[PDB]
């Protein structure tokens, strides 16, 4: 009944530092080879440093899917840590948006479809994202899915952007919604627009939604109306994660 998640004192070694997430700084380190390690740089943390940390904890324990990022474990001595697999390969949104990576369509779907498996896996678990993006899809060895929480008002559904919980698993889906843009397209939404504030503005009221003709020509017509249901603007007539699952697996097939 125990699942030993609290790893043995003086084992975890880091290295490189790679970045920042939620309560810390993430480093490439070692506990039984490669890990990531996100951990709290102070040694006597705040109630809420350490409240945060037992809420991240909390949620990634509740985790075993081949397209969550695996949570390997935690330490409170000397320092508050998370330890995670450790991936080579890069995250969707830096081979979409920095290094341009040319997908073949077969390839756009099986990223769609793992991702919606990922969500589906979460939400059944009763797991909300809440910041659902390509940044937050890693593609281990650029093949297999991770989602994480690595770290966004492009992915926000119009109800998360107007606001005291406008958060459900219908926002998720709406994110979801925006990653198969970028998919489709290779592009992120409204980059013909450079202010901020009128894109918050217009997604909140409905005066501005992704331009879907944009999608590319050899984009299923089947996944052009799914991306269109995930979009939609009021969020109880969105698909959930099973619906979209088994709508990604029928037009795979073909
Ligand atoms: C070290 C770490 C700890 C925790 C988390 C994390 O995802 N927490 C999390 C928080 C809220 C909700 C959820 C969900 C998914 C349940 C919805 C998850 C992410 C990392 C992490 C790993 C990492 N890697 C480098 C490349 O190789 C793979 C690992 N790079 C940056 N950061």
């Amino acid at each position: 009944s125990s699942d030993d998640w609290e790893i043995p004192d003086g084992q975890i070694t880091v290295g490189q530092r790679i970045g920042s997430g939620s309560f810390g700084t993430v480093y490439k380190g070692k506990w039984h080879g490669d890990v990531a390690v996100k951990m709290l740089n102070v040694t006597a943390p705040t109630p809420q440093q350490l409240q945060a940390f037992k809420n991240e904890v909390g949620v990634l324990r509740k985790t075993r899917h081949v397209n969550i990022l695996l949570f390997m474990g935690y330490s409170t001595k000397p320092q508050l840590a998370i330890v995670t697999q450790w991936c080579e390969g890069s995250s969707l949104y830096h081979h979409l948006h920095i290094i341009e990576t040319k997908f073949e369509m077969i390839k756009l779907i099986d990223i769609a479809r793992q991702t919606a498996q990922g969500m589906d896996y979460l939400h059944a678990k009763s797991i909300i994202h809440r910041d659902l993006k390509s940044n937050n899809i890693f593609l281990h060895e650029d093949l297999t899915v991770k989602i994480g929480d690595f770290g966004s008002i492009l992915w926000m559904a119009p109800e998360v952007i107007r606001m005291k919980n406008p958060y459900s698993f219908q926002s998720d889906v709406y994110a979801f919604g925006i990653v198969l843009y970028e998919l489709m397209t290779g592009q992120l939404p409204y980059s013909n627009i450079n202010n901020r504030d009128q894109i918050i503005f217009m997604v909140g009221r409905g005066y501005l939604s992704p331009d879907l003709s944009k999608v590319r020509s050899n984009c299923p017509k089947a996944m052009k109306r799914l991306m269109a249901e995930c979009l939609k603007k009021k969020r109880d007539e969105r698909p959930l994660f099973p619906q979209i699952l088994a709508s990604i697996e029928l037009l795979a097939r073909s």
